[PDB]
């Protein structure tokens, strides 16, 4: 029935194509565990294809994303080897969940080669960026914005760019994109804002910031009401993603009240 | 010359990988181990032999390379034993691997080929590394089932992709029967070359053929029904003939460089024995027993050792002699 319904209903569809693919290639319960409480990934495909109005083809396009999204955050996690998984299933998963992300996107896409081209674009900015990143640490917002750009908003645009190429019409690609960007730096900032509590973890980056008084409160409430008008502008474009507007707003306001508080 | 276009071949395919590389944020270590991948960036050029357009080769030897480096890097990341960093281990494997996704689809017959291939058998290809890495086998069925995934299977889809980017007249599946033979060769030249770096001990068929658990002979017939495989799958019309000699090259230099550090004093096991008959009886001699051995004609005299001290005699036709005995004549 009302929209809520869908996204969980969506979110539940692409955490069970992601597990199903996990576990058929030899995953682990432990892993096939770790890919289910991938939460905001498992249901973020759902906002990045609002546009798409046929609801057969935004669900395909939706569970193909989360597969390849799940298969980037693996990635990550064999990079950081924090998690306690095992590498081998790490990286056999991951290369497995992501060739099957290709297959079903291409699939779907007017043009397959769109797929590539997306992914090609700026993969030096991406996988450079990401480098870089955790190279070095931030020292104010600007660093900060800078570095979470990539990990964050070219991370996630690509993915509302390719959301766009596997819709067919009704799809205003560049506003889907401008609308993954600005809300990949508020969900960004928030899980930099969050501790869950884990081994050798310790604070987020723009956390640590916020505490040291090297950035300031004003600051980061100005930030997010930047990423909230400017992904607002985006679901607005025709032809506009009216259902992302409660949306935009409830992780901006849950930053604003929830988090916030915490570091100042 | 074709040595020449090899040679060749693997500097181009080297330079297109480390200007990826480095241009990603890749540090000169990493930028070091991934030129340092020989077999990886001259095997692009052995799957592209049947591509007529030298233009066409090249972009396709190149574009292979990206991916087949870029795969070794995740498996170098899972290790996590080249002391390399993970962050650039990762963000590097990415970016080479897109950048041949997209190489290979601006060359391919169809634009679902390439994913289509990628995909067929992911999931053998990953559940299997899974399994390898997991159980060490323990005999020779068992190492070439594992084998066959790591080597022959990964491989083989660049075998086939080769043909799907490789333009016209390209046999598929010889393409790739090719790939998956000769990969597997390969990969028991590895199993069995010994680099002495961290960890890098012994290899498991090195093992397995030091506990005896696999007999020689059986890894030299293995060899040869690879040779055999790869042999007729470059013949398939329209055939690629220079692929012939470098299967010779790499399978001989598995039989005459690397077995032996293996064996040791025997390689077959069927030791050699001279069969006559001396005296009214029908005698068998190891060739290790014998002592002296000449020529009368299209004869062949000879002595070897018996009971202690006691001298042994023969003499046999040089047609009905051990190509063992005959040797020691050329030596002798
Ligand atoms: C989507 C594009 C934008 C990228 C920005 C990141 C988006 C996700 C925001 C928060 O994500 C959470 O991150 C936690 C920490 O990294 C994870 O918990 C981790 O720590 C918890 C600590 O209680 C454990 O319970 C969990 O198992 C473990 O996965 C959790 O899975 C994941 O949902
Ligand atoms: C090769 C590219 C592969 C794709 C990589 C991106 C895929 C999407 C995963 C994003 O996950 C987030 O990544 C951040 C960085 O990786 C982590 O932040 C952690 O690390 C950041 C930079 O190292 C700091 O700014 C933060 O404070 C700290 O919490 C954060 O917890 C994690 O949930
Ligand atoms: C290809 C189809 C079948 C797949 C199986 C792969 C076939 C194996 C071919 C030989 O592999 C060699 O193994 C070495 C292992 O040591 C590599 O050096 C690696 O390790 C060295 C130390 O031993 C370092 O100096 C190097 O930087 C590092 O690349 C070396 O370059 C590589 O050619
Ligand atoms: C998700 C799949 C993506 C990665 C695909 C792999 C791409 C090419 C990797 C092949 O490289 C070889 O891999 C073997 C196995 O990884 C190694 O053998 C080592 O490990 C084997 C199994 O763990 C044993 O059979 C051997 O004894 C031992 O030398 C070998 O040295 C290494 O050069």
């Amino acid at each position: 029935v009302d929209d809520d319904d869908k996204m969980l209903a969506a979110e539940a569809a692409n955490r069970d194509h992601v597990t199903r693919c996990v576990a058929q290639t030899g995953g682990s319960p432990d892993l096939v565990a770790h890919t289910a409480a991938l939460r905001l990934y498992l249901r973020v495909p759902h906002f990045l294809t609002e546009w798409t109005t046929d609801p057969d083809r935004r669900a395909a396009v939706s569970r193909a994303l989360a597969l390849d999204i799940v298969s980037m955050k693996l990635l990550d996690d064999l990079m950081d080897d924090d998690t306690g998984l095992d590498r081998v299933e790490l990286a056999c998963v991951c290369l497995r969940l992501h060739l099957r992300a290709l297959h079903e996107l291409e699939s779907l896409a007017r043009d397959p080669k769109a797929v590539t081209d997306i992914l090609e674009q700026d993969a030096v900015h991406l996988c450079g960026g990401q480098i870089r990143t955790k190279r070095s640490r931030a020292t104010n917002l600007r660093e900060w914005r800078a570095h979470a750009s990539t990990y964050g908003s070219t991370f996630l645009g690509r993915y509302g760019a390719l959301a766009a190429a596997c819709g067919g019409e009704g799809q205003p690609a560049d506003s889907v994109r401008e609308f993954a960007e600005a809300f990949a730096m508020t969900i960004t900032m928030a899980d930099d804002l969050t501790d869950y509590d884990r081994n050798g973890e310790r604070d987020g980056n723009l956390a640590h910031l916020m505490r040291t008084g090297a950035v300031a409160g004003q600051d980061v409430v100005d930030l997010l009401e930047e990423l909230r008008g400017r992904a607002l502008a985006a679901v607005a474009a025709p032809p506009g993603a009216p259902g992302l507007v409660p949306v935009v707003h409830l992780y901006t306001d849950d930053v604003l009240v929830r988090l916030l508080p915490r570091h100042l």
